[PDB]
């Protein structure tokens, strides 16, 4: 027998009203001041003027003289999970963004997007894409390619976080989805589900380590389906009943305009359907 979610996807795929549910959720989703991202001095930490993190949930760097990075700690408190999302580093943020991994105990970096997508720069090249040591001064922290794992349309870099000012190093997971367009959707639930699977196998989800940072170029399309998907299901493994639109909403007010469009929150249904049928 069909479930609820089920039915409601088929009804809104074949009234064809993803584009009027989506505006729904748009027209339902709280503004929260979002005040220090305006500030001139943070001009140029934002890679997009109308996407800023909220002043009650910006991840703050600590014992900074500017404590601001474009980021948002997503915390739903019935999931006892939470998550950094976060836009693609700017080449002068990117000392931010591993200062920001180092200080959340992050044990795993999820990045949706490719560098370079739709004739544009999207995201600083933040980690070594060889074997020579890549060095962020500001911060003080450099960062070292150990192994990879080149899958048909992810690759999983090991990546080794070294604090040069207390000595410490780190392993970091970053789980690279390459084949995750820009605007666009998975190629298939199946495929989404399998990656996200796997970072959640690492454990990196978990609230023994500090929480995933997930980011994409703006950190708010790709990174919110698949912060909507991973939550809905560790809701439903836990046997809360959710309404989708609901939880996103929640989201939201965490950082603003999660999910971009339309076949973004259909593509979210899918994987929840099709995740639900895994539990
Ligand atoms: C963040 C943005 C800006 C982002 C923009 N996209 C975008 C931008 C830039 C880059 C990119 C890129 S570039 C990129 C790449 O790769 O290149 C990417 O990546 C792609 C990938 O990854 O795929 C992406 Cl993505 C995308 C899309 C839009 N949003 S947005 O939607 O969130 C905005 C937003 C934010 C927050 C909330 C709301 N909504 C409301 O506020 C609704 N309101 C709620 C209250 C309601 C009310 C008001 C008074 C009332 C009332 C109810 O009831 C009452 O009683 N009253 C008063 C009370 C007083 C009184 O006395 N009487 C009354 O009646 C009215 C409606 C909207
Ligand atoms: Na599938």
């Amino acid at each position: 027998m069909p479930t609820t979610i089920e039915r409601e996807f088929e009804e809104l795929d074949t009234q064809r009203r993803w584009q009027p549910l989506y505006l729904e959720i748009r027209n339902e989703s709280h503004d929260y001041p979002h005040r220090v991202a305006k500030f001139p001095e943070n001009r140029n930490r934002n890679r997009y003027r109308d996407v800023s993190p909220y002043d009650h949930s910006r991840v703050k760097l600590q014992n900074a003289e500017n404590d601001y990075i474009n980021a948002s700690l997503v915390d739903i408190e019935e999931a006892q999970r939470s998550y950094i999302l976060t836009q693609g580093p700017l080449p002068n943020t990117c000392c931010h963004f591993w200062l920001m991994v180092w200080q959340q105990k992050t044990k795993a970096v999820v990045m949706l997007n490719r560098i370079v997508e739709k004739e544009s720069v999207k995201c600083a090249q933040y980690w070594p894409t060889d074997d020579q040591e890549m060095l962020f001064k500001e911060t003080g922290f450099s960062v070292k390619l150990l192994s990879e794992d080149v899958k048909s349309y992810y690759t999983v870099h090991l990546l080794q976080l070294e604090n040069i000012n207390s000595g410490e190093t780190r392993t970091i997971s970053h789980f690279h989805y390459t084949t995750w367009p820009d605007f666009g959707v998975p190629e298939s639930p199946a495929s989404f589900l399998n990656f996200l699977f796997k970072v959640r196998e690492s454990g990196s989800l978990n609230p023994d380590h500090g929480p995933a940072v997930i980011h994409c170029s703006a950190g708010i399309g790709r990174s919110g389906t698949f912060s909507l998907v991973d939550t809905c299901l560790v809701l439903m493994e836990k046997g809360d009943d959710i309404n989708i639109k609901q939880v996103l909403l929640n989201m939201r007010k965490y950082r603003m305009g999660l999910i971009q469009t339309p076949d973004q929150l259909r593509f979210s249904y899918m994987a929840i359907i099709e995740g639900a049928k895994c539990i």
